[PDB]
């Protein structure tokens, strides 16, 4: 029963209890400011709730001291038990876990990597001396794959569960099960914008600890009129702050990497025309996105420029960022936050099995977390570029969970690697529908990624290593047996992105003209492969590919993404010892090999023509009646086709269609097309005739 005042006396000591060295003067200056935080008045109320409850819910305002102080409150309590375990705190972003770990190491007067450290995907800045670890939720989930009981941690702190990521929602379900299995494990879930009663009721009616109060206020300013060009409204507001507001840096939130790098250039050019004319101060402009290098990512903590003259307008720092800085980070010197209200949120197309990023409105919880990046070290204000009534009535309260916006079949294979056995009764906080979960289990069993008992096959474990929809990964893994593994490697990448065709309403004719350069009459998949080959062909000549894709009416963003995916997918097969073969182009079976190899992943998406009079096709799965989509490069479709996408519109269509032979269905997928147990119907009768026709064909040639 170690009290808070007992621990404060150790914090006030000259000697570091963790290292045995003398405390620095910087440590005491930080500790004096740490105790003015709103969580410090309730340190004993926290310890009373922590000793008596296994799972704890913590809420407090942005900047209260949740991330920085509570693991140190736990660390002072947990060391006398001599467990040899560690304290784990999860942040959803890599830069947030790195920056906080350097802060808490400074707060504890230790060197980063020793008693306090971080662990991310490709860096583990820990050691034997490490006691507190600030990791990501994905990195803790990767350790849960090899250690399902998490035997290395005595306390798990799930910081910022409000973002509801894929790793966080899974970790909440895993730790809730582990709470019944392990009673020597403590679980803390904390956030500032949280459905606390929902998180309470999920964790076996756990207690709640509410901390009121802010360190510094944040004034919320709204625009009276809606402005559509949010980039123009953002750049206008940043220049207005540098002109007419006192000293203090700006944090700008925009959606994508290309959006801010244009905006970082447009701001710096309009700043330089404010310097020469309006006699304002200098402005440093810094970008921040996820694909940016870390040594340039750490430049956002770089000091504001000084003014040109003593007594002049203040020099300023503008950080234009994505929502990578929405949570967790405390950037010193930020006074102003501009909120356009948009972010790139992951969506899932169920017909094409593609996870893509869409610019969408942020939630109410994201706006408060964005405004909470100020008001931490000094008072601040947030400029929301939207109506107050748009905040109250148009914005949703909580961000939609990532597990409902992701590929469920990819999620299921990761959960089997985590040790989950009952998937339909897995207690997620917001689970998918049981029709949706069983459909993922139905497809993954037919793809041989799961057996009939439901356990993970070695095909499913290997398909989980690829960042693809699992039907595309089975197609890539089976590709060397069809002698077209270099070609399927490109086709899976183009099928993992949205459609590359650009058909504007003002230029339909010129769009179809450039598309017909790549058109293959046997399949749309070969038309995709031809267009990617033309992209990589003009790239080797030295042409401007943005100019090339615009003139050839192709999406540059989707084609360049598939080229980066194909480089990723090519490396995964090389490290796993998979052959990478291709047939020469003038082989008689070059194109038939590629059309055969599509059925290794897409045997379930097959249509059969009903009658010779009709253009209506009937699908194998669920007997749907479809037409061929008019975007097809197939001039005359066969009686049997494979398709990538079911299209529901005023008429039911199938898109990305390739002609196949029905005898390939029995060869490639015999378990699904087992005619012993197949469903009665016209497709079965047509398939048994195909098996009989090749039977009388081969037997008479044996005669
Ligand atoms: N790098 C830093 N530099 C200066 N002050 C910091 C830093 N990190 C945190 N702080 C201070 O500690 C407070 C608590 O931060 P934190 O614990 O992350 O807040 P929250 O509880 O909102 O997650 C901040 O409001 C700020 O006053
Ligand atoms: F809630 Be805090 F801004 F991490
Ligand atoms: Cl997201
Ligand atoms: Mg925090």
């Amino acid at each position: 029963g170690t009290t808070a005042k007992q621990a404060e006396a150790v914090e006030d000591s000259d000697i570091n209890p963790w290292t045995g060295q003398r405390h620095s003067e910087r440590y005491f200056k930080i500790l004096k400011a740490r105790r003015k935080l709103p969580v410090n008045k309730q340190r004993q109320e926290f310890l009373d709730l922590y000793h008596n409850n296994q799972i704890l819910v913590f809420v407090g305002e942005t900047g209260s001291g949740k991330t920085t102080q509570i693991p140190q409150y736990v660390l002072y309590d947990e060391l006398p038990h001599q467990t040899g375990k560690l304290i784990a705190c999860t942040q959803p972003r890599r830069v947030a876990a790195m920056s906080v770990a350097q802060r808490v190491a400074d707060e504890l007067d230790v060197k980063l990597g020793e008693e306090v450290g971080y662990s991310i995907r490709f860096e583990n800045k820990t050691s034997s001396k490490t006691l507190l670890k600030y990791m990501t939720d994905g990195q803790l989930l990767r350790e849960a794959m090899h250690d399902r009981d998490m035997s290395r941690y005595s306390c798990i702190i799930l910081d910022e569960a409000h973002e509801r990521t894929l790793a966080t929602d899974i970790l909440m379900a895993l730790l809730k099960q582990l709470s019944e299995r392990r009673k020597d494990l403590k679980i803390i879930v904390m956030s500032a914008t949280l459905d606390a009663q929902k998180f309470q009721s999920y964790f076996f009616n756990a207690p709640l600890l509410a901390v009121p109060g802010r360190t510094h206020p944040v004034e919320i300013f709204y625009t009276p009129e809606a402005e559509r060009d949010y980039v123009e409204a953002a750049i206008r507001t940043v220049l207005q702050i540098h002109a007419c507001e006192p000293e203090g840096d700006i944090l700008l939130f925009l959606t994508g990497e290309e959006e801010i790098e244009d905006a970082c250039r447009r701001i710096s050019l309009e700043v330089d025309e404010m310097i020469r004319e309006s006699d304002a101060g200098p402005m440093s402009v810094y970008p921040l996105y996820g694909t940016l290098p870390p040594h340039q990512q750490q430049r956002i903590f770089e000091k504001a420029p000084q003014p040109f003259r003593p007594g002049g307008r203040p020099g300023r720092k503008c950080i234009v960022a994505t929502n990578i800085a929405e949570t967790g980070l405390t950037i010193d010197g930020i006074v102003y936050v501009v909120d356009p209200g948009f972010s790139k949120q992951k969506i899932y197309n169920p017909r094409t099995r593609v996870e893509s990023l869409l610019v969408s409105p942020i939630s109410k919880a994201s706006a408060q977390q964005r405004a909470g990046r100020a008001g931490r070290t000094r008072p601040g204000k947030c400029f929301r570029l939207y109506t107050e009534e748009a905040f109250k009535k148009e914005l949703i309260e909580q961000t939609y969970p990532e597990i409902l916006r992701s590929n469920l079949s990819n999620t299921v294979l990761e959960l089997k690697k985590l040790g989950v056995e009952d998937l339909v009764h897995f207690d997620l906080m917001d689970p998918p529908a049981p029709e949706t979960m069983m459909r993922a289990l139905e497809e993954l069993n037919y793809l041989a990624c799961l057996d009939d008992d439901g356990e993970l096959t070695p095909l499913g474990n290997l398909a989980s290593e690829f960042p693809l929809d699992p039907a595309l990964a089975v197609m890539l893994i089976s590709s060397p047996e069809f002698y077209c593994s270099n070609e399927i490697l490109s086709i899976t990448s183009l099928l993992s992105v949205p459609q590359i065709w650009v058909r504007p309403a003002n230029a339909r004719k010129r769009a179809d003209e450039m598309k017909a350069q790549f058109a293959h009459p046997d399949g749309d998949h070969l038309t995709l492969l031809n267009a990617y080959h033309a992209y990589k062909g003009a790239e080797a000549r030295g042409e401007d590919m943005k100019k090339w894709c615009h003139e050839h009416f192709l999406s540059y963003r989707h084609l360049s993404s598939a080229d980066n995916v194909r480089a990723q997918l090519k490396k995964i097969m090389e490290t796993h010892g998979i052959e990478l073969v291709s047939t020469p182009f003038h082989d008689k079976n070059y194109y038939t090999n590629i059309r055969r190899a599509l059925l290794a992943g897409f045997f379930m998406q097959v249509a059969m023509r009903e009658s010779s009079n009709s253009k209506v096709y009937k699908t194998v799965k669920d007997e749907q009646l479809v037409l061929i989509h008019p975007s097809t490069t197939v001039t005359t479709p066969y009686e049997w086709v494979v398709y990538n996408e079911f299209v529901l519109t005023t008429k039911q269509y199938v898109r990305t269609v390739t002609n196949i032979r029905p005898e390939w269905l029995l060869e490639i997928a015999p378990v699904y097309y087992d005619l012993s147990t197949f469903q009665k119907g016209e497709i079965k009768n047509a398939l048994t005739r195909v098996a009989e026709k090749i039977r009388r064909q081969q037997a008479m040639k044996a005669s």
